[PDB]
């Protein structure tokens, strides 16, 4: 057994493990919509800028992870990161939507995971998971949300000019 | 011979004299766009001096080649500077259209030129092109090609509104 | 086609889109090598700090691979990031071992990607492999060998003292 | 009662006023651990300075759980603070062990008041001690842990060279 291990259960430590892996998984999607806005043919920057920050974010979380692991005494085993669902993310307002989908699967697996934290009595993983993660997703869910009501609103898929103009004057 | 001509094929020699001519007439295209955005009937400032912007890059491009020419021991020769295939430039999204198809010529001249260069065993001449040229051409491409779907999207060139607002928004 | 494609043969398309690949999994490589270092079994701070250095560089090579294939025209293609080879790494010089037999192995894979450019005539992608990635991976295979050698003469891995003194002084 | 007094179990109050106790506890067990390296005997003055800061560390913890008690309404009770354990502390990996043993006896106190406040459904003291308290002790326990695995890599206690440099290197 680690020399710092103390109050973390077996099962705390995998599904850390299965949290890293979803980070990691969500950094990959974020990158792929990125570059998607990149292309010639699509032409957002703000839009790829915005998912390039979102995906560094991501990673930044699955790091923080990893530190929380080791500091547990827990051991990290990594799997292989999925690539994402798409290829061809259609619209900005499309890659908002699944943006949205992908925080709500996120905060899920969180929640899922402070629940199992509340279970085994693990008041540190608990604390843990409230102060760097809950409120986070919260944050995050609630300003795509925002942006998919604009969109929305301003007539996005059909209308491109819609799709330019957020991209100037909210991602700018 | 010069006294500094060195692996300098006579080939080279000319198509250099021919890519300053191009080079020269690209400017003179830009400078013709330029000019059209400033009739008092089409009024579009940023797309003029953006399009002015281009064309004092395209008479830098041309220096450039002379400056090589010499270096090597060449001889500049020049010829007429065409004027530009057309007068009115028609729309915004028009101009952009026709600096594509330019700045997809000037490439193709530029890798032919390449394509000499390495036949005649010229690596220098090849370091020159690949340095100073190739990835201009490739971004001036892709920023062209962006310029060009945002228009599109927002409904150019019916749109008079569109070309107002890509004018504020990404020219200026 | 895309509107900006010009002289980008799809094998080079899809050869990019394989490197993008490789950048991303050295990047998990590198990843998991750092937080072995941050076990408190292992405990080598500098080492940990390095190869996430390195981790962060590697995912800087895949997303300047992105942008080149928008740049051309290509079509970005994903697929999973595979785990690394191994989840203990045993000692810092074994990791410094693994992560030179990593170079070495992604320095041939671009060597294959200059072959295939040179043989498909594509001189923007020859001067984009060699300025970009062909010299940093010949720094990175040097000061990995420098780093191995000195390892082995301080009498690693058998000696925790040479980790832990050149944890200090050459990775400090 | 007190007129501040709300939600504040009996057995909270004394269980505030037993880790007072602890807290102090382990303030003299680092103030006889530093002045231990102090020797002339021994001369380690990087383990004496780190283990007096550690010292101030838990008199600072103990102010904070008075200032609790004060806050909801307890009163303090003082208790006698024992003596260390032992007054030769044999070497600088002899203390680091001891001083792992004795925060991880800390956080398994912390862990049981955190188990009351949640059995007497007091979130405030929950909070108060997620966010004063445990992640301190993680972070101590998981830094002593990586002292204790370089101490022993490194050769200690019978080389004294490894503790002398490890002063030097980690502890300076
Ligand atoms: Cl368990
Ligand atoms: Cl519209
Ligand atoms: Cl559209
Ligand atoms: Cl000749
Ligand atoms: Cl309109
Ligand atoms: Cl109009
Ligand atoms: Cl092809
Ligand atoms: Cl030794
Ligand atoms: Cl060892
Ligand atoms: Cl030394
Ligand atoms: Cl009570
Ligand atoms: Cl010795
Ligand atoms: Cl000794
Ligand atoms: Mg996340
Ligand atoms: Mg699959
Ligand atoms: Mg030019
Ligand atoms: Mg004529
Ligand atoms: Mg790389
Ligand atoms: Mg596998
Ligand atoms: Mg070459
Ligand atoms: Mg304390
Ligand atoms: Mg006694
Ligand atoms: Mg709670």
């Amino acid at each position: 057994t680690s020399q710092v291990r103390q109050n973390y259960h077996q099962d705390s430590e995998a599904a850390i493990n299965r949290q890293i892996n979803l980070e990691l998984y969500a950094s990959y999607v974020y990158l792929s919509m990125s570059y998607y806005f990149d292309r010639d043919d699509v032409a957002l920057k703000n839009f790829a800028k915005y998912f390039l920050h979102q995906s560094h974010e991501e990673r930044e979380h699955a790091e923080k992870l990893m530190k929380l692991q080791n500091q547990r005494g827990g051991r990290i085993f990594l799997q292989d990161i999925k690539k994402p669902d798409c290829d061809d993310w259609e619209s900005g307002l499309n890659a908002m939507e699944c943006a949205l989908h992908l925080e709500k699967n996120v905060n899920q697996s969180l929640l899922e995971l402070h629940k199992l934290a509340t279970d085994k009595n693990d008041p540190h993983l608990c604390d843990f998971i409230e102060t760097h993660y809950l409120n986070e997703q919260v944050k995050a869910i609630k300003e795509l949300g925002d942006h998919v009501t604009n969109l929305r609103k301003m007539g996005a898929p059909e209308s491109g000019l819609a799709e330019y103009l957020f991209d100037k004057h909210t991602l700018g």
